[PDB]
Parts: structure tokens; sequence; C-alpha cells
């Protein structure tokens, strides 16, 4: 008896990993939390490159960089204390001593990340109808609703079906207006600038919108090929992390980059 | 089983157990915590410039704050994780005395850093005009002192002995009452004579530490709030102490030195 | 159950064990401690430039001695944590020895960055009349290193030998009475030729070292300062100890710290 | 007993076990590899301002890489002491399943930053003449991703599947040589217009990044440099592969930042 | 039972085991050694701009030592007590495979970074007369890497084989005598042209360096300095190892970083 626990437990417990599967795992978030202590000092020393009135992006980016660091190691020690190798057999199976194994670290987490993420869009570009404050508000308020209920949608991804979609649908709304609104926001911005300028924040909408897409995507990877489908198993447990992993990387390293780009572009020297 | 002067988490823990929901939850809220806090002591140490030098002691003693809840936050999270373990058969979160039994009290010795620092960076950025710095100085730290030591005493027999509890938490009050007054009258006296900004800034200050602030006896009668065998007696409670001490901590700590911070650059 | 030459803390913990609220206070000292610690080290670094250039070493050496002292307090922490565990039977926290016996030697020997660095800043600060600056350094170096090394010796002995503890003891009270004694000298000659200010705050400054200085004999017999048998020979005088010991630590580095600062700033 | 698709190291341990200057051997390499990957973020943060403001990009991608190669190795280090435990009788350490099989996968996935990053920061140290930034940029980044997957999956089977071993290594060794080719390039081109000095540093570098570089494939054959049953199919054959990987992690990482940061002094005014 | 070619301290906790002031001295020793080392990079870094540009070099590599130093003596104590269990029916610490057999090699390898850097580094404040600054540099290099190389070989050896163990030690000793005699030249060359109290400085340096570095084949000799069973072939010993291990630690580290900056300052401006 498991419980409201996530797949990853009931896929360890019965059939358990093979080693490429555990061992993938670990490995990619491993490599997941690297890459964001990297990114941390990469924004701390490229501060001085912009001008003063874009430094906030620089530091805001450093928050989430922290923010993901610390959340991806410890989800990467708990990933490796929740399973272990038997030797009879040759496969990872569920340790109960490690606790079982929860995404729910990265939601609540997301409750930093998701907010400033779309905040610091903000100190780059200029605004043309619509208000900051009102922009940053809607922002703020729409990715708490969006967290939190996923976060409950994904305890009963496998004890109640009917829960884990219906609250999927209800995050999915405010996801919707998210997009919305920063669909707005790159518009607006692209307003007043130069070519260059205006490309780095396309090529920043597609970013936004192909990583912000694979979430929901992680969030249904199990099911994806539908019940006892093929991504029911150790494969849709690493997809599952894999597609966290390059989201995390997509969503928070490389759009700060571009962030940082279109801030040099735009700056006095 | 014998459990002595306890923590109520520790008897839900050793008698029903923890659900998957309460145990994860409860883990990640304070990892959360921690992660909040660490990101905070950056954000303060980067803007330390962004103000004149007069009201930099603020940033500072902020960054200060942020490394003790950090620090705190961490160890609380581990300890959580250590002190329950799950039980197979019925697929629970049962106490592991291996890990020793949990306790909030890692909480209460540390805000002896972060009470008397947080009363006293307010004085770095208004200036007073009818009381003394160093009277309202050594005013916040006594009782700030006082109220967390009392508390802390009270804690520990929130179980064993529900009288001492009432009686310390009480006595808790009181220096929490005094300690309240005394930030009243610093945020009108920092009103007089500055910007409207700066005063709308202040009301928001005033109005964010006194619901700050008066969670955290919340977090401490917590377990009681629904009476004797009340639908909080449970780990819906434990859930419930936990998420509204890190909201306190988030809100009294974070958001207040950076509502600090906004001040002071308006008055720059 | 052989012991041999042990602090007394393994002896409570094997015979009688430790109740919850002495174990988990403990903990919480122990990391109010090292936390304490750390921030200590934040500001320091951070008020660096607010003081002249030649005043600035010694922020630097109370930032060195602030990590020493987090160091060896953090892993302290974890030693009482894992020397003791919870029997689920009576309630008690007992001694288990595969972590390890507990020892407070580990203070001791890193006092040797403390007390050489500490005695060391002051004169980066202060200006000698009469004494040399050289000559004040060695005495101060050597009659350190001597009474923390005899110190350290008797401390194995508090149990297994009474003797030894005592007769080491007093040959370290005498090279801290020569401490006490050249430091007073120094305070004495840094107060000529400088403002009222800065007086007040060398006067400050030598009382806080006298009393916080003289806590740690206190912490060396404190299991006996009720003779044997006595009231603090329970889990109440570890408390005690360990409570003495976070108290002397915090004034004697991050408040002397502090003051030196703050006269420092006067100076400058 | 069954491992499966595990590393030969984990064999030797669960077959014959490893003697005492084996495992200290090999714990002590690793450390020192974590050891001189934080010195060496140290030394590169330390130094950024000895160069005119446009070589300093340099410091900044040898920094990150200094933070990918230090939490690698440490974990690493880590993995090695958990994974094989003394057994009393012998006096040799045996596997022990309890603390996972050890892998060497996870120097591959971080090579995913290493890699590109390594590549990266040359090109802004030396100038191009004929050849375009983004286009070598882009082949780098490809060649080096594509490169360390198909070693990443080669390397599960060294073991279990020589066949599967052998011909992703080959896949693997047509894109190693491809990123030869355009470094190659690089480095001729970069050698025009600058001083003797510079010129000579280069020739070091190119030297340096062709040894240093070769000697990951030998890591990856190490356990069949002397064919089945060899002398190196052995805890010997352990050691050399894990001094090999700890000699290329220091020489391709540290010793070229270092020698690209003297070309940058020799470069600057 | 059987141990191999394991250090002393493994046999002496095996057979009698360590007191209670044996283990508890060692442990504090090595935890004194690190927090020493963490202290003096913090001080090395807070003190760069006291000397003139061009000596700063000095200071960054003995931050550069200050790391590699805490890393490994924080390592080695851990290792320690992991190696060692309390025994209750007889009160003594006993060797605990299950930790793993301590072994000193910890320290030989790390000295790949120490050594060279330390012998480097006076190369920054002092001035040359006949000597050549890159021979001087290559010199040190070479014979440094091979005393520290033999005397890793030789020490695993120092109960299974003390034939190999005196062996070993004496050719580690012969490259020793080498680097003393190029230090002594360097020194002399150094104290040449500079003011008397700069002279000085270097005379107290050469004492420094002399003494501490001496200590080191001491500890190599240390179980054996009383003979066969003797005095020192037991705990005492151990503690008499790490202790003059420590001392020599700071002694040739922070200690000679400390008088070399002394030196910059008064050679400054
Ligand atoms: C359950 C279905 C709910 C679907 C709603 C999705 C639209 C979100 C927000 C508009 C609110 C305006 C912004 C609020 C600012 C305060
Ligand atoms: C915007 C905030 C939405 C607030 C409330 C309505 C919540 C409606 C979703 C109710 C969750 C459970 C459902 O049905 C599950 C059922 O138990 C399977 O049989
Ligand atoms: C606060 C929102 C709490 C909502 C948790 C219950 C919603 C879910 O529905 C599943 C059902 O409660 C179980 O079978
Ligand atoms: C965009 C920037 C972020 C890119 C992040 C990650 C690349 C991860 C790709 C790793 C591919 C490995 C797939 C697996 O291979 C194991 C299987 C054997 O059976
Ligand atoms: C009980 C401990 C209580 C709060 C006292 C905290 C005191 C903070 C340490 C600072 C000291 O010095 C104060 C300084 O003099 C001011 O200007
Ligand atoms: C110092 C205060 C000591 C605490 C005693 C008062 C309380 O303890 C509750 C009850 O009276 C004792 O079991
Ligand atoms: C005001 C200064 C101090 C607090 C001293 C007041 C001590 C309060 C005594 C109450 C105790 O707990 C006893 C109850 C169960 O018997
Ligand atoms: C046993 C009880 C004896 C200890 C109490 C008195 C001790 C130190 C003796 C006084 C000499 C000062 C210490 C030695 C130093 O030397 C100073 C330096 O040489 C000047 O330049
Ligand atoms: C310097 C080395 C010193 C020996 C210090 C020992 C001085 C006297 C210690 C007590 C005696 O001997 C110990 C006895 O075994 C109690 O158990
Ligand atoms: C599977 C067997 C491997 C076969 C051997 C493969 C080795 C070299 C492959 C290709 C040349 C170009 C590939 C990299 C270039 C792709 C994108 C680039 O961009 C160029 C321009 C943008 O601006
Ligand atoms: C399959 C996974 C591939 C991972 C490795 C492939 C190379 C990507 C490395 C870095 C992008 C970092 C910033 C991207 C933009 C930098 C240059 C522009 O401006
Ligand atoms: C830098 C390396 C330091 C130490 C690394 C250890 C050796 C490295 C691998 C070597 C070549 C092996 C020789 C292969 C040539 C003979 C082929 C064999 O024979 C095949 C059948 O038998
Ligand atoms: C055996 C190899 C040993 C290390 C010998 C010392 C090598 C350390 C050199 C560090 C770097 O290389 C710099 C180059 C200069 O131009
Ligand atoms: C038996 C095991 C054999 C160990 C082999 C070599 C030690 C070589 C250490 C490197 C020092 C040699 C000279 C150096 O080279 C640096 C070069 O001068 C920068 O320009
Ligand atoms: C160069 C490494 C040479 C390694 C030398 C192998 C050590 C063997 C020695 O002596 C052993 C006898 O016993
Ligand atoms: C410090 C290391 C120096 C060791 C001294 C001598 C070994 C004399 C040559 C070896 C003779 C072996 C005697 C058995
Ligand atoms: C760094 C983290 C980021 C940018 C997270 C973004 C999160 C989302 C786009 C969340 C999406 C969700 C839904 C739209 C539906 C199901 C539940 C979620 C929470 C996974
Ligand atoms: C960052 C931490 C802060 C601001 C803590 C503030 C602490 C309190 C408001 C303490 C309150 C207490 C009482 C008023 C009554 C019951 C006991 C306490 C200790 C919880
Ligand atoms: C930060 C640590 C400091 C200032 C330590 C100071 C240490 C002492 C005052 C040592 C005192 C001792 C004696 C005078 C007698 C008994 C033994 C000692 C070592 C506790
Ligand atoms: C810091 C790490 C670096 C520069 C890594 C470089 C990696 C390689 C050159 C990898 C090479 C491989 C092949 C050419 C063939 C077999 C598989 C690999 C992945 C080991
Ligand atoms: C910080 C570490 C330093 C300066 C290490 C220095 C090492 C030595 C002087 C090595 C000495 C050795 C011999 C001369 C003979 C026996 C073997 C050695 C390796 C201990
Ligand atoms: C255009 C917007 C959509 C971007 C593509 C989204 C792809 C989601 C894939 C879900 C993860 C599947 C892994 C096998
Ligand atoms: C110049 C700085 C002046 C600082 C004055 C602030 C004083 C704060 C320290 C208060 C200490 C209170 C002591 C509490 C004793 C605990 C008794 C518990 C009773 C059960
Ligand atoms: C220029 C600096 C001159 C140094 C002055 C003296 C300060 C160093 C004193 C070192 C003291 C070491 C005492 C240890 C002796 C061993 C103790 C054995 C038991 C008594
Ligand atoms: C632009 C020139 C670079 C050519 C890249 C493609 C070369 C393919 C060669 C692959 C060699 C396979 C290695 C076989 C090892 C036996
Ligand atoms: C006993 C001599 C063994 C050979 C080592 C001598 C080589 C060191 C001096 C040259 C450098
Ligand atoms: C272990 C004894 C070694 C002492 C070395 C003293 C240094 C002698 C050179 C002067
Ligand atoms: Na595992
Ligand atoms: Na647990
Ligand atoms: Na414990
Ligand atoms: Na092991
Ligand atoms: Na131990």
């Amino acid at each position: 008896e498991l419980g409201n626990a996530n797949f990853e437990n009931f896929i360890g417990a019965t059939e358990g990993f093979s080693e490429i599967a555990y061992q993938f795992t670990s490995h990619i978030l491993t490599l997941g939390y690297a890459v964001m202590l990297a990114g941390l000092l990469y924004f701390i020393l490229t501060i001085k490159n912009v001008d003063k009135k874009f430094q906030m992006s620089n530091i805001l980016s450093a928050v989430v960089m922290v923010s993901a660091f610390l959340l991806l190691y410890a989800q990467a020690q708990n990933w490796t204390s929740s399973f272990t190798f038997n030797e009879e057999v040759g496969r990872y199976f569920l340790d109960p001593s490690g606790d079982l194994f929860n995404n729910g670290y990265r939601y609540l987490n997301w409750l930093i990340d998701v907010p400033m993420l779309l905040f610091q869009i903000l100190f780059v570009v200029s605004l043309t109808t619509s208000k900051f404050s009102s922009v940053r508000n809607q922002f703020w308020f729409s990715g708490a609703m969006m967290i939190i209920t996923g976060y409950i949608g994904q305890f009963y991804e496998v004890s109640n079906l009917t829960a884990f979609l219906v609250w999927g649908a209800i995050s999915s709304a405010f996801f919707f207006h998210i997009l919305w609104v920063m669909k707005k926001v790159i518009n607006e911005g692209k307003e007043g600038i130069s070519p260059a300028g205006q490309k780095i924040l396309s090529n920043i909408w597609i970013l936004f919108l192909i990583s912000w897409t694979l979430y929901p995507g992680a969030y249904l990877m199990p099911y994806l090929t539908g019940v006892d489908g093929f991504l029911y198993s150790e494969d849709g447990v690493m997809a599952r992390q894999l597609v966290y992993t390059i989201a995390d990387v997509s969503s928070k390293v490389i759009y700060g980059v571009l962030l940082g780009n279109l801030a040099i572009t735009l700056s006095k020297n």
C-alpha cells in the first residue's frame, strides 16, 4: 500500500529499475543542479556588462539559480536514497527507509521561480499599452494559482486519476492566462527597439513557449501512452526526469542568457 | 510509549503516523523556506549599493537575518525527514526515534538573532522624533529576548502539561504586546516629515509586521485551536503549523527587508 | 561500562540518560552558536570599508576568528547529536558509542586560532605608549598557548582523575592571569590620547573581555561547582556547561569584534 | 550475481575485489581531481582583472567549467567510496550494492557543460579570419553534443554487449574527428596577425588540446587495451582508467584555461 | 585479520585499539588543521590589495594552496572518525573496516598541488640574479613531483615491506635534497639588492622552509623512530605522526604565505 504517491514509487516497488534507468535518472538530476550552480556564477560575474537599469535582471536570474540549485540537489539525493540495488535480480527497488520519491519538491520551489522569471523581463522591455504593476500582479496571481493547483493534482496521479486530470485542467486555465499576458508583454517590448533586439525578443518568445509547455508534459508523462502504455514504465520515469531537466535549463538559464543579451544590445555601450 | 516533554508532532507520528501527503508537504514547505532564505541573502547582498551609505546597514542586517534563517530552516528540514520513517505494511510515516524526536525549539533560539536584528534595522531607515534611539533599541531587545525565552520554555509542554504551556504563552504574549506598542510608536514617528511615498511604504510595513508577527503565536497554539481532540489535533494541524511558520518567516524577514530597502531608496 | 578518560557528559548519558528537554536544548544552543558565528563572519566582511585602512586588519582578524568558530561549533553540534540516541522504553537519550564519546576538547585546540588572534587584533586599533608592540604580542601568544594546552590536557581527566584535572586547571589559570594583566596594560595605554567616547568604548571592551573570558574556566569547572554528587553533576550541569560556552563564545568573539569596530569608527 | 549493463569496475569489485592499493589510489586520484577543480575556480576568478575587458569572458567560462567539474568529481569520489566495502576475511574491497553500482556516466553528462564551453571560450581570445564565429560555434556545439551522447550510450554496454560498446564508440569518434578538424582551423586562423609569442602559445594550446582530448577515448577503451582477459582487465585497469581520467580533466580544463589566460595577457595592452 | 599493504594506524587500531585520549586528540588535531586552512584562505583573499600589483600573484597562489589543503584535511578528518569505532566492553576505539582502512596517501597526492605552488610563488616576490626563472621553476616542479610520487609508493609498505619503505624513502630524500639546494640558491639571490629588513625576512623564510619541510620525512619515519616494537610503534606514534603533519602543514603553508606577504609589503611602495 502506497496511497497518494508518485508513479515512480509504484514502478520501483513492482518491477524495479534497470541499471540504465536508475543511473540515467541520477545523472540527469546531477547535471541539472550543476547547471544551476554554474549559471549562478555566470550571472553574478556578468552583472557589470549591462547598464544599471538592467542589472535587476541579472540579480533575479541569480535568485532563480539559487532556488533551482538547492532544489535539484535535494531531489538528486532523494532519488538516490529512495531506490536500492537488489543483488538477486540486478534491479533497483523502492527502499522505504529512504522515503517515497515525490516530484512535489519542485512545485513549491516554482513558487519562487515562476513569479521571478515572469517578473525579470519587465526590467528589460518597455511596455506601451499595459501598466507595469497590472502586468506584474496578473503574472503573480496566475502563477501562484497554476503552481498550487498542479501541486495538489500531482499527488493523485496514481491513486485518483480523476482528481489528477481535473486539477491539471484548472491549472492549465491559469497557464493559458500567463501565456496571453506574456505574449502582450513581448509584443509591446518589440515596439521602438532595434531589429536585433526584436529578433532576440522573438527568440525569447519561442523559448518561453516551448520550455514552459514542457512542464505539463512531464505532469502527464506516465499516461501519454494511456493506461499500461509504453510510458507507464521505467521508460516513462526516465522521460519525465529528462523533460524536467531540459525544461529547467531552457526556462531558467538560457532564458536569463537571452535576457542578458537583450539588455546588452539595449544598453549604451 | 514514553515521550515526555515532546512536541505534538511526535505524538501524532507515534500513534496515527503521517500520510504521504502530510509528510511530503511538510518536507517540501521546509525546503522552500530555507531556499527562500538563501535567495534573499543573495538579493540583499547584491542590492547594497542601491541606497545611500547611511541606509546600507539595513541591507547588512537583512543579510545577517537571512544567514540565520537559512541555516536554521535547513537543519529543521533535515530534522523533519530524519524523525519519521515509512512503514510499508500500512503505508504511513511513523516516529523513528533513531533520528531523534522532532522539536520546534530550533526555530525559537534562532529568533534570538532574528527578532533583535529585525527590530533593530528599522531604526537605520526612519528618523525618530520624540523617542530616543537607544531607549527604543534597548526596549526592543529586552522584550524580544523575554518573549522568545518564555515561549521556548512553553513549547516543550504543549502536550505533557497544557497548563504550563498556556501560562508561558500568555507571559510571552505580554512582551509581544509591548513590542507591538513600541513598533507602533516607531512607525508613527518615522512617518513625520517624510515624503508621501515613504509614508505609504511605512503603512505597508506596519500592516505586514502586525500580521506576520501575529502568525507566530498562531502556530504556537495550532494543535489546540479546535480544542481537545479537535480537527487540528492531527496531521492536518502539523501541516498547518509548518505552513504558517513558513509564511510568517518569508513575510516577516524577506518581504520586510525588501520593503525597508524600497523605503530607503525613496528616502535617498 | 568502561569509559576511561572521557568527559562527564558521557557518564551522565550512559547512566541516567538525558531527558528530551536537556538533549534538545543542548542541540539548540550549539546550533545557535554556529549560526551566530556565520552571521558574524558576514557582518565583519561587509563592514570592512566602514573604517580607515589602518584599522581594517581588525575586521579581517575578526573574520578569521569567525571562520574558526563556525567550523568548530558546527562540528560539535553534529558530535552532540551523533553521540546520544533515544531509548523508546524509558524516553531518554543514552550514550550511543557508534557515534563516539562526546568530548569538549574540540573547542580547546580551536582556541589556538581564536585566542592568539583575538588578543592580536586589539593591537591594530589602540596605540600603545610605554609598551612595545612585539613584546605585548609575544606575551599574549605564549601565555595563551600555554593556558590552552594545559587546560586541554586537564579536561581529559575531569572524571577519571580529579587531581590531574584540578592541577592542570591551576597551571592554566596562572597563564590566564598573566594574559589579564597584559590586557589591562594594553587597554590603559590605549585610552591615553583618544577622545572620551573611545575611552568609554575601551572600558566596555575591558569589562566584556574580563567577564566573557572568565566564563571559560567556569565551564571547565561546571560539573563540580556544586561539589561531588551536586545538583550540577547531572544533565542540568551538561546544559549549563554548553550554555555558558555559547554565551562566552558569542561575547568574546562577535560582540568583542563589534565593539572594536565601533572604536575603530570613532578613531577614524 | 546479475549486474546487467554495468561498468567493468563493478564486475572486478564483485569477483576479485580490490587490494588496499587499488581502492586507496582510486579514491585519492578522484579526491585530487575535485580539489584541483575548486582551486582552479578560485584562480580563474581572482585573475579576471589581469586581461583586457574583451578577454574576460574566457575567465568566466573557465570558472563555469570549474564549477561543473568540481561538483561532478566530488559526487564521483563519494560514489567510489560508497560502492566498495572492506571484507575482513581476505583483506579486499568488494562490491557493496547498498552503495549503488559504480558508473562513469556521471562524467559524460557533465561533459555536456564542459565540452561546449571549453570549445566556446577560445573564440573570445583568438580572432577568426575567413570563418564565421556563429558557424564554428554551432559546429562545435552540435558535434560535441553528439559525441557525448553516443559515448554515454556506449559505455553502459562495455561488459554486457561489447559490440554495441564498440559501435557507439566509433560513432562518437567520428564527431570527435570533426571537432579536431574545426579546432585545427580555429588555431590556424588565430595564429594570423598576432605576435610570435602568441603564436607559440597557440601551438602549445593545440598540442595540449589534442593529447588531453585523445586521452578520453583511451579511458573509454582501457579495460580492453590488452585484449580479452588481458593484464588490464583487472584492478590495475580500474586504477589506470581513473588516473587517465584525472590527468585528462586537469589538462583539458585547468591548464587549457591557464594557457588561454596567458595568451589573453600577451594580446592585452 | 589480513590488512595487506596498509598504514600502521590500522594495525594499532586493529590489535590494541586507541584509548579515548589518542582517538580524540587525533580527531581534534585534524579538525584544527582544516579550520586553520580555511581561515588562511579568507586571510589571503582579503589582503590581496595590501601589496603592489606585481606581488599579488603570491597571494593568489597562497589562496590556491589553502583550498587544496582545506579539502584534503577535511576529508582526512572524516576518514579518521569513520575508520575507528568505540568498543563498549573494553573502552577503546578499534578498526572499523566498514569505514575503510585509514590511509595517509590522501595527503601525498594533494601535495602535487601544494609543493609546486609553494615553491613557485616565492619566484613572484624575489628577483633572481644568476639563476634563470624558467630553469628554477622546472627543477622545482620535476624534483617535487618525483619526491612526492616516490614517497607515496613507499608509504603503502611501511608495515608490509619495510625494505621497499626505506628504499622509496631514500629515493625521495635525494630529490628533497635537490629541492633544498635550489631553494637555498633562490633565497641567496633574492637577498641581493633589497633592504636589510627584506633580507632578514628572507632569512626567516629560509629557516621556516627548512624545518617545516624536513618535518614531513619525520612523519614518514615516525612509527620506527624508536626501532622495532619501540615506544612509537603504538597509539603514541599515531598521535605524534598526525601532530607532526599538522604542525608541518600550518608552518609550510600558512605561516610561509604570511611571511612572503610581509616581504612583498616591505618591497612595495
Ligand atoms: C522553472 C520552472 C518553471 C518555468 C515552471 C513552469 C511551470 C508550468 C508551466 C506548470 C504547468 C502545469 C500545468 C499547466 C498543468 C499541470 C500542472 C503543472 C503545474 C505541471
Ligand atoms: C523571523 C521571526 C520572527 C519575526 C519571530 C517572531 C516571534 C514572535 C512573534 C513570537 C511569539 C510568541 C508569542 C507571542 C506567544 C506564544 C509564544 C511565541 C514565542 C510563539
Ligand atoms: C573564543 C575563545 C576564547 C576567548 C577562549 C578563552 C579561553 C580561556 C579563557 C581559557 C581558560 C582556561 C582556564 C583559565 C582554566 C581552566 C582551563 C581553561 C582552558 C578552560
Ligand atoms: C573536460 C572534459 C572533456 C574535454 C571531455 C572530452 C571528451 C571526449 C574527447 C570524449 C571522447 C569519446 C570518444 C572519442 C570515443 C568514445 C566515447 C568518448 C565519449 C569517451
Ligand atoms: C604542504 C605540504 C608540503 C610542503 C609537503 C612537503 C613534502 C615533503 C618535504 C616530502 C617529504 C618526503 C621525503 C623527503 C622522504 C619520505 C617521503 C616524503 C614523501 C614524506
Ligand atoms: C548598549 C547595548 C545595550 C543592550 C541592552 C539590551 C539587553 C538585552 C539582553 C536581555 C537579556 C535578558 C536576560 C534573560 C534572562 C532569562 C531568564 C529566564 C527566566 C526563566
Ligand atoms: C615572532 C613570533 C615569536 C613567537 C613568540 C612566542 C609565541 C609562540 C609560543 C608557542 C608556545 C608553544 C608551547 C607548547 C609547548 C609544549 C607544551 C607541552 C606541555 C607543557
Ligand atoms: Na540507491
Ligand atoms: Na524519513
Ligand atoms: Na541523536
Ligand atoms: Na567503502
Ligand atoms: Na568513529
